[PDB]
């Protein structure tokens, strides 16, 4: 019953004999599946985590530059020279200045210089690549109890929480009380996971395309770095300046974190705490109820009346939704039903919350109906002290 | 001297007759300065530095949200209130959720929220305007004294610096020996001072078209501003999502600093260090040197022999560069100096410093003279020892 209060809810009923029935699950959905003689189960797709991606690679996004050094030549002088020309954490660049006299040479010309800057970074992203194969979808089974606070009770105290991988066969599934059900499960994601990568921002983190990512103009370090100093291309966030042949400077590009987001407008978003994610892929699922079994077809009808414990209240899907206490004595019984018409000649309704039996002289029952268009009865216990609720739909 | 050695060195010479030379100045630039029987001066402008502008905006660039509160409405009982909504330095949303026995309401459907998150700005540029009646323009004279250490020294201690302003009619020049003269100097910058805003980020500042500036999609302070925390259009920077329906977040959408250089790419960059910047802008002057008069012209020729005491250099522009000490007895005298012909007969080339005399027994002179193309003989001294050293140009 955790799906009834959920705008995205979908019904999914049993193929007319066959106790299979195939539902579709994705963040913010919700399947109410109900089948001939079986109960009416509730299944929500909790969380969707992949394992333990890969590092494809890993950018830096905003730097520090540090212990700046410089050698020149006069004219006529080969050129400079700095040993940490050769120190990968540092980022050089050749160039020219006019020399004389005044500044140290005997001769007057362009004369040779290096200047060079300790790279240091701050931030970084960290691009993934994600396989299918190793996709860990949770998911939660709310059978449709009747149980007094189960009516979208997220807690998850009611349903059973079910693992599931593609590459895991099918798995089963034990109700307490219904006895078992199983679950064959197909990937079917979205888009591809080859051309698509993981790109992560301390807790904003994307979903876009390999090369798009890899085209990306910034400092970087192959995945399998654990240096994380020797930062390949270190000049697209440095820039030398040498505007008047005096001197030569070096300069940081700064932050490009908000120009990344920025750039990742059209991107596919997901939300995630560090680790648990909220994708967007819909999982296919095939259901076999061979196992399940209604619960308690060994009662009797109970002959009490009951008592509206809280009120007929309709969903945002035509279904309506009511709690009753009973007072007889019948004890372990199962709850008269039914969606009659203005005459209480036909019937004109369904039960979603298939066989409502009461449990505890003092345990509230909650039944969601589906009624008909336009009037219908609400026909619940037995002749003495039947209640005849009325009801008008859409 | 001080212009021996640089690149950028423009030669003016007087108007054949009037002593009075326009020339033009701009950082990274020299002018050396010449006129019949008139000392050879060199030019260079310092610094360019506008008094105190006015910040006409103030952009935030990067921003920190904080206490975070919302209010939530049941279907049908109108549109939640927060406090916040009305403190300016939070932003808020309205928006609607599920709701239903399973989250607090007697009904199901559609719930109205409000969500608010205090925004802190972290780090902010400053727009600013500047007007070219403001302007002083600091300009250094270094007069060709010849002096032994004057050649391409920048060190300031041998010119005599100038302040200027558009706004300050004519000013006088004191140069310690040869007498005064005087600078007629106008603005005339690269572009207009109106259509133009000055940048500033901490140590980058641009100087960007006022429109553009404006139209920044950034959270921002009027100038006048000193509250700093009331911004206006704070959600450019606050992303409000509420995917199925059951919550909304809010969100910092991170440091602009590069992203705001990466679109400075175009615009027109501007030194400065915390006040004292260094423009671009043509910044012409007229020179009258009537007030101006060679020095010592009351001395004889000297007749001693002279020793070359710093090799005949060469300058990026033709002329040539020699240093010589005096051996003579003659004290405070004139050097004989001239480019003759390869046979001594006629004279081919021109002294650049004008008039050079020793002035004490023991301290070297720099003379800088422009030899013709080709051979030429660098005569100096007299008869006894007078040194006659060749040269060839180009
Ligand atoms: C969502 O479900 C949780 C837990 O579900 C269990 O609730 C119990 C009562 C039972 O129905 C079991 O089958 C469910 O799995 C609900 O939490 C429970 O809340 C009730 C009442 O608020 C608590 O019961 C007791 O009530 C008496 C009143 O006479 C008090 O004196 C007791 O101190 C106690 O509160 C019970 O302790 C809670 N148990 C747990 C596990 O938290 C929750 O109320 C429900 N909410 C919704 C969405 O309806
Ligand atoms: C650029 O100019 C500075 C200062 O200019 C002055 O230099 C003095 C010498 C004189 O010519 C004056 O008219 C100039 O305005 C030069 O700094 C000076 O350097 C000299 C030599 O390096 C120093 O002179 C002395 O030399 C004797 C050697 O016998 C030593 O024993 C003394 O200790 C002393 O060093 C003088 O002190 C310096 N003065 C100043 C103000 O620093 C600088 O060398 C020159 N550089 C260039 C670009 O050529
Ligand atoms: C960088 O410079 C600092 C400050 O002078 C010094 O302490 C440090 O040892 C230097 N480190 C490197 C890597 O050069
Ligand atoms: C914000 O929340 C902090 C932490 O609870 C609290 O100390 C502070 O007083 C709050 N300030 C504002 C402006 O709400
Ligand atoms: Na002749």
């Amino acid at each position: 019953m955790r799906c009834i209060g959920i705008s995205n809810r979908d019904f999914v009923e049993g193929v007319s004999g066959g106790s299979w029935v195939d539902i579709v699950l994705e963040h913010g959905s919700c399947v109410t599946t109900m089948a001939k003689n079986k109960p009416t189960l509730d299944f929500e797709l909790i969380k969707t985590e992949a394992k333990q991606p890969a590092t494809l690679r890993k950018y830096c996004i905003e730097a520090k530059l540090t212990n700046t050094t410089t050698e020149s030549r006069c004219p006529t002088q080969g050129e400079p020279t700095l040993n940490e020309e050769q120190d990968k954490r540092f980022v050089c660049k050749h160039s020219m200045v006019d020399r004389g006299w005044g500044n140290g040479c005997g001769l007057f010309g362009k004369g040779g210089i290096v200047t060079c800057a300790m790279f240091t970074c701050k931030k970084n992203m960290e691009g993934k690549i994600v396989q299918p194969e190793n996709l860990e979808y949770t998911v939660v089974i709310t059978p449709h109890s009747g149980e007094e606070h189960a009516v979208g009770n997220d807690t998850g105290k009611h349903g059973k929480e079910v693992k599931i991988t593609p590459q895991s066969s099918i798995t089963e599934a034990e109700l307490t009380g219904y006895g078992t059900v199983t679950m064959e499960c197909s990937p079917r994601t979205g888009l591809d996971f080859n051309e698509m990568v993981l790109l992560q921002m301390k807790d904003k983190a994307w979903l876009v395309h390999r090369q798009w990512f890899l085209d990306l103009p910034l400092p970087w370090l192959p995945g399998a770095d654990t240096q994380g100093s020797n930062w390949i291309q270190k000049e697209t966030l440095v820039t030398f300046k040498n505007p008047h042949a005096k001197k030569q400077d070096v300069v940081v590009l700064g932050s490009q974190e908000g120009a990344m987001h920025t750039a990742l407008t059209g991107a596919t978003e997901i939300q995630m705490s560090s680790g648990n994610l909220l994708f967007t892929g819909h999982l296919k699922c095939r259901l076999r109820m061979d196992k399940l079994q209604l619960k308690g077809m060994s009662y009797s009808m109970c002959t009490g009346k009951f008592k509206v414990v809280k009120e007929i209240a309709e969903t945002q899907h035509g279904t309506i939704v009511i709690r009753v206490q009973y007072e007889g004595d019948g004890s372990p019984c199962k709850i008269p039903f039914e969606i009659m018409d203005l005459e209480k000649r036909h019937v004109l309704g369904r039960l979603i919350t298939v066989n409502p039996i009461v449990t505890e002289k003092d345990s509230p029952v909650n039944i969601e109906a589906e009624p008909p268009f336009g009037d219908s009865y609400i026909i619940i216990g037995v002749e003495p002290g039947q209640l005849k609720l009325n009801w008008f739909k859409k």
